[PDB]
Parts: C-alpha cells; sequence; structure tokens
C-alpha cells in the first residue's frame, strides 16, 4: 500500500481514539513466497482496545497477512524474514487477512485489550509475498494493516483460544493420521464468533467442537488448504465451565518419504485451530491454550464430518 511519508503512522480520530498504520518499510521481495515481518511498539503505555482493522495490501503481490500482539518481537530490525522468528514470547494472533477470503469485522462493542501492565506492548506484522511479477520495477512495498485503538473500555473483550498439537508423528506414506486435541473448559463463559485453521501441506481437514453432556456442537470445520482467514462461525456458540473443547486435524503421509512431525518448516506440520471469542469485560481473559488430549476416548463419538474432506 502507499507509503505514509511525512505524516507518520498515527492518525488522531478524536479525544480517545487513533488509527495506527502498521506497514512494511518499503520492502522489495526478491524470491516468490517471501515472508516478511516487522513490529511497532504501541505509542501509548496505558491500556487501549483494538476495535477495528482495515487491510492495506497490494492485491498484485500480497498473498496473506497476519497481525500479532507480543512483548518481545524476534528481531530489533526494521524488518526481517519471519523464518528467523515472530516473537520471543508467545505471540497472540489478532488478525489474518487472506487474499482470496475477505476478513470479517469485529462485532461492535468488542475489543482486544493491549498495552498497559499485562497487554501486548508490540504489534508484529507478517506479510507473505506470493507473486512478485510486479517487483521487476524494484518498487518497494508498504502493504500492511491499519488498526483502530481507543482508551474507552469495551463491554466485550476479544480473546483467542488456541488448540494445537505438539506430539504428532506422520509416518511416510501413511494414508490417514489423526491429531486429536481436547481440554476441559474452566473459565467464565466465552462466545466463539470466528475461527482460523492452520496446517501445512499434509492437512486434509481441521475441525473443532464444544462437547457438553456427550453432545458435539460444531465450532468450525475447514480445509486447511483453502485461504487461512478467520471465518465467522455458523452460529454463535458459548463454551462454559465443564465443557470440553475437542479438535482433530486429519493428515496424510502420502508423498513423504520420511516421517513428518510437528514443527516450523514446510517439511514439518502443524495442527492449529484458533477460536476467536468474546467475554464480558469483568470476566475476561485474553488467551487460552490447549496442547493436550484429556478425553482421548471421547473421540470415538466424533461426528463423521470430522474425517470427511470439505
Ligand atoms: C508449533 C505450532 O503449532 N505453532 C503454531 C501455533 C502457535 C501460534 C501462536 I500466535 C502461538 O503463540 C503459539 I505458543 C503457537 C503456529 O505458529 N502457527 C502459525 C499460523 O497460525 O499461521
Ligand atoms: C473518527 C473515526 O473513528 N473514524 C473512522 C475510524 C478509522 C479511521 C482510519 I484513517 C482508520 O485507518 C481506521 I482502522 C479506523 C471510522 O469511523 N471508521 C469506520 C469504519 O470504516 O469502520
Ligand atoms: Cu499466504
Ligand atoms: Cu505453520
Ligand atoms: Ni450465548
Amino acid at each position: 500500500n502507499e507509503c505514509l511519508g511525512t505524516i507518520g503512522p498515527v492518525t488522531p480520530l478524536d479525544a480517545s481514539d487513533f488509527a495506527l498504520d502498521i506497514r512494511m518499510p518499503g520492502v522489495t521481495p526478491k524470491e516468490s513466497d517471501t515472508y516478511f515481518c516487522m513490529s511497532m511498539r504501541l505509542p501509548v503505555d496505558e491500556e487501549a482496545f483494538v476495535i477495528d482493522f482495515k487491510p492495506r495490501a497490494s492485491m498484485d503481490t500480497v498473498h496473506h497477512m497476519l497481525l500479532f500482539g507480543c512483548n518481545m518481537p524476534s528481531s530489533t530490525g526494521s524488518y526481517w524474514f519471519c523464518d528467523e522468528g515472530t516473537c520471543t514470547d508467545k505471540a497472540n494472533i489478532l488478525y489474518a487477512w487472506a487474499r482470496n477470503a475477505p476478513p470479517t469485522r469485529l462485532p461492535k462493542g468488542v475489543g482486544f485489550r493491549v498495552g498497559g501492565e499485562t497487554g501486548s506492548k508490540y504489534f508484529v506484522l507478517q506479510v507473505h509475498y506470493g507473486d512478485i511479477s510486479a517487483f521487476r520495477d524494484n518498487h518497494k512495498d508498504c502493504s500492511g494493516v491499519s488498526v483502530h485503538l481507543t482508551r474507552v473500555p469495551q463491554p466485550l473483550i476479544a480473546g483467542m483460544y488456541l488448540m494445537m498439537s505438539v506430539d504428532t508423528v506422520i509416518p511416510p506414506g501413511e494414508k490417514v493420521v489423526n491429531a486429536d486435541i481436547s481440554c476441559q473448559y474452566k473459565m467464565y463463559p466465552m462466545h466463539v464468533f470466528a475461527y482460523r485453521v492452520h496446517t501445512h501441506h499434509l492437512g486434509k481437514v481441521v475441525s473443532g467442537y464444544r462437547v457438553r453432556n456427550g453432545q458435539w456442537t460444531l465450532i468450525g470445520r475447514q480445509n486447511p488448504q483453502l485461504p487461512q482467514a478467520f471465518y465467522p462461525v455458523e452460529h454463535p456458540v458459548d463454551v462454559t465451565f465443564g465443557d470440553i473443547l475437542a479438535a482433530r486435524c486429519v493428515f496424510t503421509g502420502e508423498g513423504r518419504t520420511e516421517a513428518t512431525h510437528i514443527g516450523g518448516t514446510s517439511s514439518d506440520e502443524m495442527c492449529n485451530l484458533y477460536i476467536m471469542y468474546y467475554m464480558e469485560a469483568k470476566y475476561a481473559l485474553s488467551f487460552m491454550t490447549c496442547t493436550k488430549n484429556v478425553a482421548p476416548d471421547m473421540f470415538r463419538t466424533i461426528p463423521a464430518e470430522a474425517n470427511i474432506p470439505i
């Protein structure tokens, strides 16, 4: 997107609001499939709320973008190749923009809490450059995301419940390998409103469910090879203390001559189901994670859609 120049990245909106533009510093991708990252310290130290996001991406080159909040970006640079790392600490994903799947807006009254004593101090943007035909000009790119911040406390706080595998091993040639994840929910109620799935090339399908009284309620189901944007949930789903969140990624070993385990490269795999939710401000926590399988046997009753591609 157009580089800002002399006006800088901060646009005052009114007494308590401002837009912060998070753009690449005029970079020029040299290889296709390049992944660039950069970070912006928040301008204010006190707590603020991110209530909106507007993509500022060049359609001819940018394939996808992801925006995280964290306290220690992986590089002190102007920008860097993300394969070096995103954040030293555990990054919280806030937004994903996919070229072929237009992002959905946050419900009004819902905001991510950042800054202050416990909120993220930085935003780290990762841009994935696919086609670079437009880059023979050796033109620089300032694609990114604009974020709307406010000091006004929001009634509903947005958070992320991340379900991910750590132990998965996919034997070469192996027709079907399931990665099951399950945890019991023990916090105040959350209402899922969006979900994103993430797998590398071996993933066939990823599904997540809320299981209450043995009954399975679909949160989201998606083919991880389709654009990995946050998609709105079919129907609002609350998860309450006692419920169990269960997820399954279906992989294959077909095509691999060696075993594939969980990891950060293209030769590795990942099984992630991001569940974006909102909670009443007075009960809210911004992030939860599940990296276990507490009810392995429970999957004997998983809906068949969980094994059939989409
Ligand atoms: C090892 C793995 O599966 N990593 C995933 C999930 C992940 C993401 C964030 I944000 C975290 O803070 C943590 I802890 C783990 C991963 O990096 N996925 C990237 C993606 O979703 O595209
Ligand atoms: C005064 C105000 O809030 N104006 C905009 C907010 C805004 C402005 C810019 I410049 C941004 O880049 C972003 I992110 C958000 C407003 O009312 N936007 C409505 C909307 O499109 O959602
Ligand atoms: Cu991409
Ligand atoms: Cu990955
Ligand atoms: Ni409800």
